[PDB]
């Protein structure tokens, strides 16, 4: 039975504190392989219905290797001679019964597809992507039309990319706590948005420049100065994620903020949001700067104003996650909707007009 | 306890088998009833995680109210005298038991998204419906371009449109039996490839009729018309079987250790709807092969007559597959989604070289 080869384990790393003597640590350790290799060919009930071969199964029987492996580091101290050394390593078992193995023996919530708010989150995302995928094709198809050669393509392929990404983000966000759906969610949520808002603040820079009234030709103007700008800014947002989850590596955890509920969620510290969220808001912040400095310009079908008003309700967006992430227990779907929220603002403000002047109107687009 | 619960739920269900008296039903059955309502308020272990409003916990707490409700109907009977009808619903609690608790209860096979077979035809099936509405709006888009007005529009829509749901098939398919998905796979399976048949057998009819004063039914409004009273065949044959066989999740049993949930479809649930969609399919190619040789729309009556010689090849496959082995999920996922993308690949990439890569 699992549930008393769990107690054998307990049991017998109390047998560690006690100890005071090498056989009272080695019996006890050896006692402690079988009762762990025996709950690992175990199956827990929550897990009855899974393949043996199933995600949840295959790291379930891998925090027992962990575990097993460990009992070979301790038992490797003890049968040195370095039993002080043995005895420190039963507080590094305690944790790792926690960490990688207890999430399957005791009731753990999480937030669920079945859901409505995540039903909503997805039903969203889908149709975004969709809108998205739409978008890109009638722009890569309308490539040398006026209406969007005009504009920047490139520079605009990257909004796109931030833009799909972010509908991307839920679907990790939703997703059962995993270490690969932890990885993902930092990175996507991180990127998705410091992409959009790269190639905005190059695009909008480029457009304050714009604003002059012989002369000298100017520099940066470029397509590839553009997505070069945009690179560096977005790479400085992939340095500042990558180096965070190297430093803060993404686990699933065990969370005890409600005094009866365990909550199965993400590591990721106050760090791993603050630093990412505040980039996005500095850039975000250089974005309405020159939006708001160039909202008045007509050219390209008042393409300005309606990058403007993208960069007022972005602010907003931005301004309220703040308070509503660190000040209430709904950071997950919080996340999820300033995420698709922020990026439907930018699909629908700035590429409908776009859209509009292309498959509606197209004799006012050449 | 919910494990000793369902152990009082069974031992006095035993005292109704032997009872001689009416004093051995009603206590029985008020017994029953408490142990019924004391396991319905717990939680089974593989739901401990579960919200208590989630789909599985209501569908849980449900199979109880159907339990106590017939528990209910049994003390009507008792309390009246008659005892005899009591007896009887007895063995209707057993069935109440397997058909709506005992899948929380026991260790239950079935398909999840997790096997490599449903990764990759839930993949295949991403790119399916990626693929189709690409194809879909350069249809749309070009739509008076010479190349597509020249066809069937609205037909290729309606195939369009049977594609895209054959590639939805698989998520019904490979989705934990539900009474929903249980609805929507026969719906979906049967109506899919039978908007393809239906639009390519009055296509194709269409180009062997031409092969010869004015020719009627040539329209596309006759077209889109035929087309919708062949669709509409399957779509009453389907909705039929589903009201008198109606579609639930039910726990099958063809290995002697393993426990299956799977959809409660009869053979006759799958039969009729194939036969009918191997009978457009066998009308489809009669009317291929006869204008196999016919030149007009880019050689289109050529990539019909091979997307026909392969579905037939599938059609003829399923049937030793599904009906021979124990695979018939995913057997019905790739038969599904195989027989479409023949359609898709064969007759509309060509169409898209000739719009997107080579514009006259
Ligand atoms: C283009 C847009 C409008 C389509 C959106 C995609 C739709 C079809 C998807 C996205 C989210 C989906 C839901 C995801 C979660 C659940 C919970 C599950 O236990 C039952 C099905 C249900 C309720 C899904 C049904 C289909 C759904 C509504
Ligand atoms: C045309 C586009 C919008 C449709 C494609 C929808 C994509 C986003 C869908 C289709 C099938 C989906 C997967 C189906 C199975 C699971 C199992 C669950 O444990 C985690 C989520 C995961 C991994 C899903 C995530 C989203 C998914 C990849
Ligand atoms: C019309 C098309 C393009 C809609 C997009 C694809 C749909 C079918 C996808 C998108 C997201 C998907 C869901 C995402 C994750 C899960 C969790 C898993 O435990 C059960 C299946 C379920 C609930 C998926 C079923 C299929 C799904 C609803
Ligand atoms: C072209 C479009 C439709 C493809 C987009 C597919 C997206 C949604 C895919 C690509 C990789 C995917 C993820 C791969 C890994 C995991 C970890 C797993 O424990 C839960 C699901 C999760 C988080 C997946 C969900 C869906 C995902 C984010
Ligand atoms: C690129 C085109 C063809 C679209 C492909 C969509 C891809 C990205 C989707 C479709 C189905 C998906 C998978 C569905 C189920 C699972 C099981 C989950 O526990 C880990 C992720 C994994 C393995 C998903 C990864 C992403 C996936 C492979
Ligand atoms: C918008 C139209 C044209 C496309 C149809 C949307 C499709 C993809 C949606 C709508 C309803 C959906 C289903 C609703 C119910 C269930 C039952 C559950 O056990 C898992 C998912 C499953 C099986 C869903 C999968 C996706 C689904 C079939
Ligand atoms: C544990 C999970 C749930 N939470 C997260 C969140 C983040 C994260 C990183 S950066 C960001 N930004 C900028 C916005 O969400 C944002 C961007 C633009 C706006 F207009 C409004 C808000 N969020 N990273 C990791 N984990
Ligand atoms: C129990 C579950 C798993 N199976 C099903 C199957 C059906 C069903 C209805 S019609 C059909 N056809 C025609 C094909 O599958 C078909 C179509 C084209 C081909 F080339 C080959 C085969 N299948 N309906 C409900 N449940
Ligand atoms: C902008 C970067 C934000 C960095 C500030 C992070 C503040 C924080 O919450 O982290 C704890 C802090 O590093 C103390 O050890
Ligand atoms: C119209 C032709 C119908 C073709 C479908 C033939 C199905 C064969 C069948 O009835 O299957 C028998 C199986 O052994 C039962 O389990
Ligand atoms: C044609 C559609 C079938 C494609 C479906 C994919 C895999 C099916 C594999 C089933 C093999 C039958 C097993 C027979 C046996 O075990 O002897």
């Amino acid at each position: 039975d699992l549930e008393d080869n769990w107690e054998t384990l307990n049991d017998n790393l109390k047998v560690i504190e006690k100890a005071d003597n090498a056989a009272q640590v080695k019996d006890a350790l050896t006692k402690m392989r079988a009762a762990a290799l025996d709950a690992q060919k175990a199956t827990p009930p929550k897990l009855e219905d899974k393949s043996p071969d199933s995600p949840e199964m295959k790291d379930f029987r891998h925090g027992f290797d962990i575990l097993v492996g460990q009992i070979d580091d301790a038992l490797k101290l003890a049968n040195e001679g370095k039993v002080k050394e043995a005895q420190a390593a039963a507080e590094q078992l305690k944790t790792t019964r926690n960490a990688y193995i207890q999430k399957y023996l005791i009731p753990v919530r999480y937030l669920e597809w079945s859901n409505i708010e995540s039903i909503i989150a997805i039903a969203f995302s889908c149709l975004g992507i969709l809108v998205t995928l739409f978008v890109t094709l009638i722009f890569v198809l309308y490539r040398d039309t006026p209406v969007v050669k005009s504009s920047s393509r490139e520079l605009c392929y990257i909004i796109l990319a931030g833009i799909f990404l972010g509908y991307v983000c839920p679907f990790t966000l939703i997703a059962k706590p995993t270490t690969t759906s932890c990885y993902l969610q930092r990175l996507l949520v991180g990127l998705s948005s410091a992409m959009c808002y790269s190639a905005l603040v190059t695009k909008t820079n480029r457009i304050a420049r714009i604003l002059a009234g012989c002369t000298r030709k100017p520099r940066f103007m470029s397509a590839w100065a553009q997505v070069i700008i945009a690179s560096i800014l977005i790479s400085v947002q992939l340095t500042l994620v990558v180096t965070l989850i190297i430093m803060e590596p993404p686990m699933p955890i065990l969370s005890y903020p409600s005094i009866k509920e365990v909550y199965l969620i993400c590591n990721t510290s106050n760090l791993g949001v603050v630093a990412p969220l505040g980039y996005n808001g500095l850039l975000i912040m250089s974005c309405t700067y020159y939006a708001f400095k160039t909202r008045n310009v007509p050219a390209n079908f008042n393409e300005a104003k309606y990058i403007a008003f993208t960069m007022y309700t972005t602010c907003i967006i931005w301004l309220a996650f703040v308070p509503i992430y660190f000040g209430s227990n709904y950071k997950i779907i919080t996340t999820c909707f300033a995420v698709s929220l922020s990026v439907t603002v930018a699909l629908g403000c700035m590429f409908t007009p776009k859209m509009y002047i292309i498959i509606a109107k197209p004799e006012r687009n050449v």
